[PDB]
């Protein structure tokens, strides 16, 4: 495997995630995540920022009881193949944040209005509670497997998330399960996977980001999170057609 520098101690490195991450999480929980000696699937470390060839069909079949990606394997490919990653990286990263294809937004949201963000409303107490709507021609269904443009829900506007999150999909064209798989392969490439500024090209870096200054920088705050996606891609492991990985792993400096 190549050897990424991470440049503090593995120590100096839990702690900077742990003051930094939103959520509270103890030391413990992260040093056995972020402790590449402790990583029992190597799936983490592989290069994703490379198509693989895998058996289509074998992958359509594998996704058997996954709600709105049963028997996907054609459009994850395809998408994996247009953005250049790993297409059971994929694969594995849509099914978690999916819930094997159950949230709603992933299932398919048929809507009657997108929102105008550029005009809020607010209480008469300064809290924004929702947005001039605009009305849509005929009702579309749109998809939006990430939750991107999601935004966060409040007490006083529940459903904020997915009004944003069903306009965001509408305004990129995801009105396909085919269209929102590779919005989502697109999504992670240019923004992790392939950026060259970031070259978060594995998962563990995508969680934990190689340059200390960039930790902000982070797919999720959960600290099994990559630990999770690679145990996901091991129930697919054999679906590929070639030999070809190739491993990235931390180093720390004590």
């Amino acid at each position: 495997a190549s050897k990424t520098n991470y440049g503090v101690s593995l120590n100096e490195y839990i702690k900077l995630q742990q003051r930094n991450n939103p959520s509270n999480y103890s030391y413990s929980e992260f040093e056995k995540y972020i402790n590449p000696a402790k990583a029992t699937n190597k799936l983490q470390f592989l290069r994703i920022d490379k198509f693989r060839s895998v058996n289509v069909s074998g992958l359509s079949s594998r996704l058997s009881n996954k709600g709105v990606l049963t028997g996907q394997g054609q459009a994850f490919v395809n998408a994996a193949k247009a953005f250049n990653i790993d297409p059971i990286y994929l694969v594995a990263q849509c099914l978690h944040e999916t819930g094997n294809g159950t949230s709603k937004l992933a299932k398919g949201v048929t809507i009657t209005e997108i929102a105008d963000e550029s005009k809020p409303i607010y209480n008469g107490n300064g809290q924004l509670v929702g947005y001039h709507m605009i009305k849509l021609s005929k009702p579309v269904t749109v998809y939006n497997l990430f939750g991107i443009g999601a935004k966060d829900n409040s007490s006083v506007f529940p459903n904020r998330a997915l009004i944003l999150g069903t306009t965001y999909a509408y305004n990129r064209g995801w009105t396909s399960i085919e269209n929102a798989i590779k919005g989502a392969a697109e999504f992670v490439s240019l923004n992790y996977v392939h950026s060259s500024r970031y070259s978060q090209n594995t998962l563990y870096k995508m969680r934990y980001n190689q340059n200390v200054s960039n930790i902000w920088h982070q797919y999720a705050t959960t600290p099994w999170y990559a630990s999770s996606i690679a145990d996901i891609m091991r129930s697919y492991q054999d679906l590929y057609l070639e030999n070809n990985f190739t491993f990235d792993v931390p180093v720390f400096a004590g």
